[PDB]
């Protein structure tokens, strides 16, 4: 594999789309690689990690409990609800909803949680409170990943998303238990985690949340590193490419391969 930046460029050439990428030390925030890092990209399902950061902040403040059971109706369900559709009779706890949203990609679970934090506007306000002045959520599942060209709704930048994830996971804005919980949800991803592990060399840590959208939109927010340590935050977004899902996945994996082969920078 070529160098990370060289691979990123090749991916844009091959996909005819824009790639946005940040690689950042988790402990310190040292930026190692930045490409279109201040450009906007649709967050897609990656917003679910920030959503559950807001939930945990409410738990820390005593305004929420992960134990609290929410009962909902079939009319509340949106497209793709593999866990929430199973609990119309008995409900789900707030913590179960975060687990379902982040680890199983459950969309109704995300919407239920979004309501508890005051909707897209409430989540955006939370982002402003932690000093993210760029990321914005405007819509609910499933409209939020429409990825219209030039539409600023439901977008982040690689730099903003990396910084925000670092804040939630490490900055002590969340309690120790809450930081640990958010991390464990990412470790437990079942949508892409097991697949990614299957292709990572021995010794590489992965935790992640992935997303997909229209017009080629695809993305991942990840913790990655050798010696089984979450050494770096890696955020990669793609937009405005007509390529197959397989090829978009392969190109992102190829950027990962370049990072792995050329880690010591
Ligand atoms: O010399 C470094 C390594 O080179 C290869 O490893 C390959 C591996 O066989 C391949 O499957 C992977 O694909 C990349 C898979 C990435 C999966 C997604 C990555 C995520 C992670 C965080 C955000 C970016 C995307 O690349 C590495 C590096 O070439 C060798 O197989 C391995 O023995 C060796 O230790
Ligand atoms: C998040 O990125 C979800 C995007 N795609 C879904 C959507 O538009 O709501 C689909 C319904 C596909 O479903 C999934 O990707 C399942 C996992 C969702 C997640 O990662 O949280 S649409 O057909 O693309």
């Amino acid at each position: 594999s070529p160098q990370p930046l060289e691979q990123i460029k090749l991916s844009e050439s091959q996909l005819s789309g824009r790639v946005g990428m940040i690689e950042m030390d988790l402990a310190s925030g040292r930026t190692l690689t930045a490409w279109r890092a201040d450009e906007r990209f649709p967050m897609m399902s990656t917003f679910k990690v920030v959503l559950c950061g807001a939930v945990l902040a409410r738990v820390d403040a005593g305004d929420e409990q992960l134990e609290r059971k929410i009962h909902y109706r079939q009319q509340d369900l949106v497209d793709y609800s593999p866990v929430s559709e199973k609990h119309l009779a008995d409900g789900m706890t707030v913590g179960e909803l975060c687990a379902a949203a982040i680890t199983m990609g459950d969309n109704s679970a995300a919407n239920l949680l979004l309501a508890t934090v005051g909707g897209p506007a409430g989540l955006t306000a939370f982002l402003r409170q932690i000093g993210d002045n760029v990321t914005r959520l405007d819509r609910w599942e499933t409209e939020l990943n429409e990825a219209l060209p030039g539409d600023a709704r439901d977008t982040t930048t690689p730099a903003s998303m990396a910084a925000t994830l670092r804040k939630l996971l490490t900055s002590q804005r969340l309690s120790a238990r809450s930081q640990r919980q958010l991390l464990q949800w990412m470790v437990d991803d079942r949508v892409a985690g097991p697949l990614i592990r299957s292709v990572l060399p021995a010794g590489w840590f992965i935790a992640d949340k992935t997303g997909a959208g229209e017009r080629g939109a695809r993305g991942i927010v990840a913790l990655l590193g050798p010696n089984n340590k979450a050494e770096r935050i890696v955020v990669i977004y793609l937009r405005d490419t007509p390529a197959s899902m397989a090829e978009r996945n392969q190109q992102i994996a190829g950027i990962g391969a370049a990072l792995i082969e050329h880690w010591q920078r």
